[PDB]
């Protein structure tokens, strides 16, 4: 399977920079969203899942098809409560019709990070809608429920290394896990709507208790009304995970840059970029612009 990317007809960064400011003042107006979390964990949650169906081995799912707007993928189990960010972002296709599906998905997770003071992303346009037809079947997004050599092997079908994948789950510091959708309830911090190293912070430090939610599972909890889910706490039980996270809570600056670095490599897997394709967009904060 080749996926080549294809920029929007004559479309730029200056079109795009228009989308990115549209999802951004929308995050700053519609604040009240979930106990005033917000919309932008959410929609860094659409982004991995729409990119978390690839498979290395025959290059099908991936962010390249925007297939999530069929029936199959919009009603696969895993994705529960993702329908708010497709919600969230309808209104805005519908005043940029020519940008891809694929494409609105994944900057609509960039601009997410960054609003929330995250590390800047570089993005890349070009994806390109695909027959309901293409659209992965259910059964490819990693359960909550398993161990280190779960998510480690898991991972190795988007071929993201040990690293990528500590440096990726930093982003469970966003938002909450929410009973009706997953059967795990709770936040992980204090700051879940700040991008911040404190996922790793709160792995080490807190006193984690074993117990049973109301959905009959098992997940850790705290006596600061913090959670981590089973695959989370994972990390601190893996001696090679165990010391990236160490590094992590050590050096915001390191763990920003890996971030970024394994974010766009997710939202990119599968997609062949042609080498007079534009460079990678970086754009800027409506704080940067004054906006
Ligand atoms: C083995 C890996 C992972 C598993 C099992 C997993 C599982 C979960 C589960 C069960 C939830 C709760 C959903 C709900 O009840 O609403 C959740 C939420 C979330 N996850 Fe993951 N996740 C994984 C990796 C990741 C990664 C790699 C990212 C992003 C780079 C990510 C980002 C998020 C975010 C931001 C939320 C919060 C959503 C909200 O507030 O509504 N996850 N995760
Ligand atoms: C979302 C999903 C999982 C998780 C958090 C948020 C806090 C720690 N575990």
């Amino acid at each position: 399977l080749v996926h080549v990317a294809s920029v929007e007809k004559g479309r730029s960064y200056e079109d795009f920079q228009k989308v990115y400011n549209a999802i951004a003042l929308k995050l700053r107006e519609d604040d009240e969203y979930d106990n005033y979390i917000g919309y932008g964990p959410v929609l860094v949650r659409l982004a991995w899942h729409i990119s978390g169906t690839w498979d290395k081995h025959d290059n099908t799912g991936g962010s390249y098809g925007g297939t999530y707007r069929f029936k199959k993928e919009f009603n696969d189990p895993s994705n529960a409560g993702l329908q708010n960010g497709f919600k969230f972002l309808e209104p805005i296709h519908k005043e940029f019709p020519w940008i891809s599906s694929g494409d609105l998905f994944s900057l609509g997770g960039v601009t997410a990070v960054q609003e929330m003071q995250g590390p800047k992303i570089p993005w890349r346009c070009g994806r390109v809608d695909t027959p309901e037809d293409t659209t992965p079947d259910n059964g490819r997004l990693p359960d909550a429920d398993k161990d280190a050599g779960y998510v480690r092997t898991f991972f190795q079908r988007l071929n993201m290394n040990d690293r990528e994948v500590v440096a990726l789950m930093g982003a469970h510091a966003l938002g909450k896990t929410h009973l009706k959708n997953s059967g795990y309830e709770g936040p992980g911090g204090a700051a879940n709507n700040v991008f911040t190293n404190e996922f790793y912070l709160n792995l080490l430090n807190e006193d984690w208790k074993l117990e049973k939610n109301d959905a009959n599972n098992e997940q850790w909890d705290s006596k600061s009304g913090y959670m981590m889910l089973p695959t989370d706490y994972s990390l601190i039980q893996d001696p090679k995970y165990l010391s990236i996270v160490k590094e992590y809570a050590n050096d915001q600056d390191k763990f920003f840059k890996d971030f970024s670095k394994a974010f766009e490599k997710l939202l990119e897997d599968g997609i062949t970029f042609p080498k007079d394709a534009p460079s990678p967009f970086i754009f800027k904060t409506l704080e940067e612009q004054g906006l």
